[PDB]
C-alpha cells in the first residue's frame, strides 16, 4: 500500500507519495530506461491500495489497477464505489470485500464520461493539492454529481502525476493554490497510450516513432514528437503502458 497525508502536505511529501506510487507499480523491462508495465497481473495482486487522508484526518483507500493505473474504485467508511464499467467490476471481486454495501457510480472512469457527469470538462476544474483535499472529503459521503468532479482531481493528482513527472511538478506548483491544468497537462493525459505505443515501437525502429505524437507545449505551442531523444521521453514520461493493453 502507498499513502498521502493532506495535513502538513508539501511539495516534499507528495513528492514523496507520487515516487511511492511508481515504486508499487511492478514492472520487469524498462523501455529506453522507463519502466514497463506488465501484461496482466492475476488475482488481487493485481490491484494497488492508496491510502488518502484529508486535511483533518478523515480516509479514502483506492483501487489502482497496476498494469496501467487506472483507478477502478474506492472505500468510504463502510461504503464501497466503483466505475460502470466491465474492468472496474472484476476489481470488486478482490478489494473492499469486508464494506457493508457497494455502490457501482452511474458512469465508467473515462474522461469522456466523467465530465459529462460533472457538468465540465477538465480544463475548466482546478487541480492542486487543495482540490485534493476537497476531493476526498466530497468522495466520503456520496455524491454521484460531485463525485465525478472529484475523482477528476483525483486521477489526475494521483495516476497522471506518477505518469508523467511534468504533472507531479505541476501539482507540486499548485501545493497551496489551485489552478486549472495547463494545455501541455491536458495534452500529456490524453497522449499517455499513444506515447506508451510509440516508445515501445521504437524499440525495433531505431528510437523513431512509426507514428508521431502531437502534444500542446509548457508556452502553449503545439508540437510532434517523433523520436526518443524527446524531452517527454528522456524526462518527462515515468511510465508505459504495455502494447498488449493498448
Ligand atoms: N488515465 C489514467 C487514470 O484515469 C483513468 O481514466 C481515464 C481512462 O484512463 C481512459 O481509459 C479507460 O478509461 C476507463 C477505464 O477503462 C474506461 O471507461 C474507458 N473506456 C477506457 O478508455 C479513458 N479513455 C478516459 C478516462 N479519463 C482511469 O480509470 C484511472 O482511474 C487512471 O488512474
Ligand atoms: C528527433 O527529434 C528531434 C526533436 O526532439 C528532432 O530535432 C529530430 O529532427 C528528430 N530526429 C528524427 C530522426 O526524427
Amino acid at each position: 500500500d502507498v499513502s498521502f497525508r493532506l495535513s502538513g502536505a508539501d511539495p516534499s511529501s507528495y513528492g514523496m507519495f507520487i515516487k511511492d506510487l511508481r515504486n508499487a507499480l511492478p514492472h520487469t523491462e524498462k523501455v529506453y530506461n522507463i519502466p514497463l508495465l506488465l501484461p496482466s497481473v492475476s488475482g488481487a495482486g493485481r490491484y494497488l491500495l492508496m491510502h488518502l487522508f484529508n486535511y483533518d484526518g478523515n480516509t479514502i483507500t483506492v483501487a489502482v489497477d497496476v498494469t496501467n493505473v487506472y483507478i477502478m474504485g474506492y472505500l468510504a467508511l463502510t461504503t464501497s464505489y466503483f466505475f460502470n464499467e466491465p474492468a472496474a467490476d472484476l476489481a470488486s471481486q478482490y478489494v473492499f470485500r469486508s464494506a457493508r454495501r457497494k455502490i457501482t457510480l452511474p458512469y465508467s472512469g473515462n474522461y469522456e464520461r466523467l465530465q459529462i457527469a460533472a457538468g465540465k470538462p477538465r480544463e475548466k476544474i482546478p487541480i492542486g493539492l487543495p482540490a485534493l483535499d476537497t476531493a476526498i472529503s466530497t468522495l466520503l459521503h456520496y455524491d454521484s454529481t460531485a463525485a465525478a468532479g472529484a475523482l477528476l482531481v483525483l486521477i489526475q493528482t494521483t495516476a497522471e502525476a506518477a505518469r508523467f513527472k511534468y504533472i507531479e511538478q505541476q501539482i507540486q506548483e499548485r501545493a497551496y493554490r489551485d489552478e486549472v491544468p495547463s494545455s501541455a497537462t491536458i495534452s500529456l493525459e490524453n497522449s499517455w497510450s499513444g506515447l506508451s505505443k510509440q516508445i515501445q515501437l521504437a524499440q525495433g525502429n531505431n528510437g523513431v516513432f512509426r507514428t508521431p505524437t502531437v502534444l500542446v507545449d509548457s508556452k502553449g505551442n503545439r508540437v510532434q514528437i517523433t523520436n526518443v531523444t524527446s524531452n517527454v521521453v528522456t524526462s518527462n514520461i515515468q511510465l508505459l503502458l504495455n502494447t498488449k493493453n493498448i
